[PDB]
């Protein structure tokens, strides 16, 4: 049994496989979905989360917090993006990849390797999850490829079979784009891992103060709100857990502080990760508010160590 933190280990790698190439954005429209800004208008919070929509949350540190959200997106919606945020900022802005799962690019399309779940690398180290990444999209090459999006059972719907004659990389599509490209392999539907936190942290500290930092995930929901969350509070320590939860819930993004989770009988393996998700994010404030002081020295994953958070 895993300690709260790391449910996700007791899962089967093995049971999860990538069978499909799916189809991560259609191109239709001109930016890619959820797009959000902490330079943003707070809206009313969302019914699913029972929150308290006459709390009017601080917005002290958002103005120079400058950091976004989203999620995949055409090479195209890349420059999009791009656009909009050079005319909040001047400084350096960063194309943030937060997934474990092996994206690229196809002849443009932005597709990604998928398995149940979306765990076609559950388990791998973020070395071996590039390297299956790398490989595999360079073997799609000058083969026939069946891209499609998911419908709703998360398998595949319609979609289109090509010769693939143009291959990419998320970093070569963000270097295009004028951003700077780093990634944090992420797993999917549960609470970033201890290697992936500590990755994020040695990465913020050497940050050029005016830096902008893009996150994005599949959808743009969970694991890119996350990371917001994190660098909201790594960077506005003094505000409070409650404000950048609402905050960051009310220009877009995810609630991460206790709600009512109602899944659908497909998702019941959600739960607990939900609840875990919970439990976690509290636990990073706590140590965001024991080392804030001291050098941030000690890295999260050893900190978490001699700090266990409890379920």
């Amino acid at each position: 049994t895993e300690p709260v933190g790391s449910y996700a280990r007791a899962e089967r790698p093995q049971d999860f496989e990538g069978f499909v190439w799916r189809l991560d954005n259609d191109g239709k429209e001109a930016l890619p979905r959820n797009f959000r800004t902490s330079a943003d208008a707070l809206r009313a919070p969302e019914k699913k989360f029972h929150l308290d929509a006459a709390y009017v949350p601080s917005r002290e540190g958002m103005d120079a917090l400058h950091i976004s959200g989203s999620s995949a997106f055409t090479p195209a919606q890349l420059k999009n993006v791009a656009a909009k945020l050079r005319e909040k900022t001047a400084g350096p802005i960063y194309d943030v990849d937060l997934r474990q799962e092996s994206h690229g690019y196809l002849d443009g399309i932005p597709v990604s390797w998928y398995g149940e779940r979306d765990w076609a690398n559950l388990g791998k180290s973020q070395h071996e999850a590039l390297a299956d990444e790398r490989h595999r999209l360079h073997a799609a090459l000058h083969k026939t490829v069946y891209i499609a999006p998911l419908g709703k059972h998360k398998l595949p719907e319609g979609g289109e079979v090509r010769r693939v004659q143009k291959v990419q990389t998320e970093q070569e599509v963000a270097e295009a784009a004028g951003m700077r490209y780093f990634r944090i392999a992420a797993t999917d539907h549960v609470w970033p891992t201890p290697e992936n936190i500590d990755r994020f942290l040695a990465f913020y500290r050497t940050l050029p103060q005016d830096a902008w930092l893009h996150f994005h995930c599949e959808a743009g929901v969970g694991r890119t709100t996350a990371f917001m969350v994190m660098t909201d509070m790594l960077k506005n320590p003094s505000v409070s857990l409650k404000d950048i939860l609402y905050r960051q819930h009310e220009i877009g993004g995810f609630y991460y502080g206790e709600f009512p989770i109602k899944t659908k009988d497909k998702d019941s393996w959600k739960t607990k990760y939900y609840r875990e998700k919970i439990v976690m994010i509290e636990q990073f404030y706590r140590y965001v508010q024991e080392n804030r002081a001291d050098g941030y020295q000690t890295p999260w994953s050893v900190w978490l160590k001699s700090h266990p958070a409890k379920a």
